[PDB]
């Protein structure tokens, strides 16, 4: 079988989110600006929940690149 959800949406994606970073940190935003607003920019949602991402891809948002050399 496969998983019910394969994209990721809520808490999941914040998870996620929170696993590829480490204390790297990441943005739910493109842009990473420098207003912490309860409105952020269009993001990670867009192609991790409306579409489905790779976690390479995911890495993108977050607030520094891959440090796995």
């Amino acid at each position: 079988a496969y998983r019910p959800s394969e994209t990721l949406c809520g808490g999941e994606l914040v998870d996620t989110l929170q696993f590829v970073c480490g204390d790297r940190g990441f943005y739910f935003s493109r842009p990473a600006s420098r207003v912490s607003r309860r409105s952020p920019q269009r993001g990670i949602v867009e192609e991790c929940c409306f579409r489905s991402c790779d976690l390479a891809l995911l890495e993108t948002y977050c607030a520094t690149p891959a440090k796995s050399e």
